[PDB]
């Protein structure tokens, strides 16, 4: 607000301060024909604004690192005491890295954009995003929770988040840490530090990770799943790893969007951390996804697409990054829930899966075992096909052990009577990956209730019950071994990736329960 106000960040001498900056005076920051370089933008032929966000296509997990205090020690999942991207920073180092981002920002043009993560007051982290890049303050309008004119009267921030992303630190080497670039937390100071990235999403994906620290030591379920509802008010929500079907499977014609990425279960029921979202456009095709094509137009925000001369997108160009996005607020959406992001409690549960090995089926119905144990594997694949496994598939943004996101999910799922799938939206032996046709197909059947008590056969290895039969989905490809020109292919694969799962959720058994969720997992003697 006054430049006294930004004075006690730490940031000095600034000329022109641009607070909440409105929808359209982003759109004609982002066009101005005297910008340079990675700020400007490009008007395409849908009325979106697209943008470069240099060299960074994506976030920067080897850039990240939480200050280790007092109030994080004993709290925090550190890198250095399972495989995490929490990496311990001092005090000292720290205040290095402020120095650099507050000098940055000093003498500058700056937006200030105050924003909700989470669409419940009583939880909800008041942010106040300070940048010098206007398509970096649109990102934040977009992803974060817009306040009334009644809430910004009276807004105290919880947490400052200052991008700092064209300074670098020159003194990296000597501290020790991965490169020049850097994305920091503070946890006693409330701060969030960006330097070298410009990638907006670090921003969004920071302030999740803060709701991941905060909401499960108060008995709240936080988690990295889509959301969406049905006219009975019938809630499900959607687990899984980049690129696996979150956003495109729950922007359904059918269902109200709660939302696409990041959301809270308390005793209410579930509800959104973020005011828009983040849809992956290679490849788009309005045919398949319309309802997020169609929500690409002004004031949605286009990342790194190929924008031909005349205007024209090239959705299928991925020579800059396979990556390509667009943010745009959750009202770009027809069929959304309004006007406040959250409905009741989770009835249905999906985790879904790309499997590059092609093993496992399009669906399956967990035990309640099993759906532990695939939560804390959190299994991903991509193409020769490479394995991730990430804790409750979301490891990158977990700041507390993943055990303690799967006792505050279980908690809420024994008391909906929730019932758990996993659904590979991946490959499986055609070397193709199923059709968004086909999986839609059998989210409908999983949402109404086809599946519930539906006849089954069971997997070897991974003794996944799979439905005999399903409406709208040849019968022939539930079965993972029917696109093999023989079981024995299927089973080779499977014996490896069992293998892989088994290793991977080695760690975990060092506690009474862990020790018995292996029963649930793959089971594998021989080889
Ligand atoms: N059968 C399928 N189901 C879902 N998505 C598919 C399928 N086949 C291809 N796709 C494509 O896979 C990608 C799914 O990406 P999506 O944006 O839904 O990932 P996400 O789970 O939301 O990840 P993130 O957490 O990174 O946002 C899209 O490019 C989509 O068009
Ligand atoms: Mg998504
Ligand atoms: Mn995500
Ligand atoms: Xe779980």
């Amino acid at each position: 607000l006054t430049p006294q106000e930004l004075e006690a960040y730490g940031i000095s001498d600034v000329h022109d301060i641009v607070y909440n900056p409105s929808y359209d005076l982003l759109y004609q920051e982002e066009l101005d024909p005297s910008l340079t370089g990675y700020e400007r933008g490009v008007l395409t032929n849908l009325g979106a604004v697209a943008v470069d966000t240099g060299i960074f296509t994506g976030r920067s997990p080897k850039d990240k690192y939480i200050v280790r205090d007092d109030t994080t020690r004993d709290t925090f999942w550190w890198a250095d005491k399972g495989k995490n991207d929490n990496k311990p920073l001092s005090p000292e180092t720290w205040q290095h890295l402020k120095g650099l981002v507050t000098r940055q920002l000093s003498g500058k043009r700056l937006f200030v954009v105050d924003a909700f993560c989470g669409a419940n007051p009583d939880t909800r982290l008041s942010v106040r995003f300070i940048t010098e890049v206007a398509w970096q303050a649109h990102f934040v309008k977009n992803m974060f929770i817009r306040p009334s004119d009644e809430e910004l009267a009276g807004f105290k921030p919880d947490f400052i988040v200052m991008n700092g992303a064209k300074c670098t630190n020159p003194q990296w080497k000597e501290q020790g840490l991965n490169s020049e670039n850097f994305v920091a937390f503070n946890l006693t100071e409330r701060m969030q530090l960006i330097g070298g990235t410009w990638y907006g999403s670090e921003m969004c994906k920071g302030m999740f990770s803060m709701m991941n620290y905060l909401l499960p030591l108060k008995g709240i379920a936080s988690m990295h799943c889509s959301a969406n509802v049905g006219e009975k008010g019938d809630v499900a929500v959607f687990f899984g790893l980049s690129g696996t079907g979150k956003t495109t499977l729950s922007t359904d014609p059918k269902r109200r969007l709660i939302g696409d990425d990041e959301h809270g279960w308390d005793d209410d029921g579930v509800f959104n951390f973020e005011g828009g979202c983040y849809a992956k456009t290679i490849k788009l095709s309005k045919e398949a996804e319309p309802e997020i094509y169609n929500a690409i137009r002004r004031d949605a925000l286009l990342e790194n697409v190929t924008v031909r001369e005349d205007g024209t997108i090239d959705f299928d160009d991925g020579s800059k990054t396979e990556n390509t996005r667009v943010s745009y607020p959750i009202y770009h959406i027809d069929n959304i829930v309004k006007p406040v992001s959250k409905a009741g409690h989770a009835t249905k549960v999906i985790f879904l899966t790309a499997d590059a090995f092609g093993v496992l089926p399009p669906v399956s119905r967990l035990t309640a075992d099993q759906t532990q144990y695939h939560f804390l594997s959190g299994f991903t694949a991509k193409l020769e096909p490479t394995p991730t496994f990430s804790a409750c598939f979301g490891a990158a943004f977990l700041s507390l052990h993943p055990t303690q996101y799967a006792e505050v999910l279980v908690k809420r799922m024994q008391a909906a009577g929730a019932q758990a799938y996993l659904v590979n939206t991946g490959w499986n032996g055609t070397g193709k990956r199923i059709s968004i046709k086909d999986t839609r197909a059998i989210i409908d059947a999983i949402l109404n209730g086809s599946l519930d008590n539906a006849e089954t056969f069971t997997l070897p290895m991974f003794n996944l019950a799979i439905p005999t039969e399903l409406p709208g989905v040849d019968t022939k490809i539930l079965d993972p071994r029917n696109t093999y020109a023989s079981p024995e292919q299927w089973q080779e694969k499977a014996e490896t990736l069992a293998k892989l799962f088994i290793d991977n959720f080695d760690k975990y058994t060092d506690t009474p329960a862990g020790a018995a969720l292996v029963a649930a997992g793959p089971k594998l003697h021989h080889h």
